[PDB]
C-alpha cells in the first residue's frame, strides 16, 4: 500500500436506491429496519470490492435532495421532471427517503467511512470536487458507480471506475469526453430538465403542446468543444447567454467556489468514528447476523 493511500469514492445513494427498487415491493410501507439492512448489506459488498482492488480509504458520497439542489436555486426547473415521476408511483418513496436519512446519520455516528452528506448537494458534486483534490495530492482513485458518467474527469491521472451493476470497468478517458460534455451544455440534458441553448431555459418544464427544440449542427458542438472561445463566435448572444447558464448546470469546473469549498471543508473537518462503535451499533440496531462480521466493514 502507498504513502498517499488509494481512495475509493462510492456513488452510494444510487447503488442503494437501485437495490431498493428491486428488493422492496410496491404498495408496502418501507420502514427503518428494511432500509438499514439494505444499506449495510450494500456497504459490506462494495467495501470488500474496494479493499481487494487495493483502496483502503472509503468515502461514501450521498445524494441529499431533502431541500432540493443548489443547482435548482440557480435554475428553478432543474430536475423537476424527476419529482413529478415519484408523485404518481405506488412505491413508498416517502418512507424510503425518511428512513435513508436516519440511516445516513447512523453511518456518520458509528461507521468508519467519510460520509459526504450535505442537504442540497449531489453525490456527483462530492465526487467531482474530491477527485480534483485527491488527484492533485497524488492519491490513486477508485470511483464505484454503476452508471455514473465521470468522463469529465478524464484529465486527472490514476482515476478508475468500477460498475457494480454491470460488473465491469467504466471508461473515464473516453476519447470524446469534451465533445460529450459540450453536447449536454449546448443541446441540453432532458433527463435533468436541462434545455438546449436555442430555447428558453425552463423549456422542459414549461413546454406547450406542439413546441419543438430547433436543431443544432454537430459541427458547432465539435467546434466549441475543441475551442470554447468559439462560443462567442458561433452562437448568437441569446444562445451564448444560455450557454453560460448551462455551464453551471453541467460542467464540474463551474461548481461555484462556495459550494466546492463547503465540500472540501466538510471532508477536512469530518469526525471519523473509532472502529469500536461498529459493534455497539450493530447490537443496538439488532443486526445480530452482522456482529459476526465486524471485520468486513
Ligand atoms: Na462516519
Amino acid at each position: 500500500e502507498d504513502y498517499k493511500e488509494g481512495i475509493c469514492l462510492i456513488d452510494f445513494s444510487q447503488i442503494a436506491l437501485s437495490t431498493a427498487l428491486v428488493n422492496f415491493p410496491d404498495k408496502e410501507k418501507i420502514n427503518l429496519s428494511m432500509v438499514r439492512h439494505l444499506i449495510l448489506n450494500s456497504i459490506k459488498f462494495n467495501v470488500k470490492k474496494a479493499k481487494t482492488l487495493g483502496y483502503t480509504k472509503i468515502v461514501l458520497c450521498i445524494d441529499n435532495a431533502k431541500s432540493g439542489y443548489w443547482r435548482r436555486d440557480f435554475a428553478y426547473y432543474y430536475k423537476k421532471n424527476r419529482g413529478k415521476a415519484r408523485e404518481e408511483s405506488t412505491w413508498d418513496w416517502e418512507g424510503y427517503f425518511e428512513s435513508s436519512h436516519k440511516v445516513i446519520d447512523e453511518l456518520k455516528a458509528y461507521m468508519p467511512y467519510i460520509v459526504m452528506d450535505i442537504d442540497k448537494y449531489e453525490a456527483d458534486d462530492h465526487i467531482a470536487v474530491l477527485v480534483k483534490k485527491f488527484s492533485l495530492e497524488g492519491h490513486k482513485i477508485l470511483i464505484i458507480s454503476s452508471d455514473g458518467d465521470f468522463t469529465q474527469l478524464h484529465k486527472y491521472p490514476n482515476v478508475k471506475q468500477w460498475s457494480p451493476m454491470h460488473k465491469k470497468w467504466v471508461k473515464i478517458k473516453s476519447g470524446s469526453a469534451e465533445i460529450d460534455c459540450m453536447t449536454k451544455i449546448l443541446k441540453g440534458d432532458k433527463k435533468d430538465n436541462v434545455a438546449s441553448v436555442k430555447v428558453r431555459s425552463d423549456f422542459w418544464f414549461t413546454r406547450v403542446e406542439g413546441e419543438r427544440t430547433p436543431s443544432m449542427k454537430t459541427s458547432i458542438v465539435e467546434a466549441i468543444a475543441n475551442d470554447r472561445e468559439q462560443a462567442k463566435v458561433l452562437l448568437t448572444e441569446s444562445e451564448y447567454n444560455r450557454y453560460k447558464e448551462n455551464l453551471v448546470l453541467i460542467d464540474f469546473d463551474y461548481i461555484p467556489d462556495n459550494i466546492a469549498s463547503n465540500i472540501v471543508n466538510y471532508y477536512n473537518s469530518y469526525k471519523l468514528p473509532p472502529r469500536g462503535k461498529i459493534y455497539s451499533y450493530f447490537v443496538k440496531a439488532g443486526l445480530s447476523k452482522l456482529t459476526n462480521s465486524i471485520n468486513e466493514f
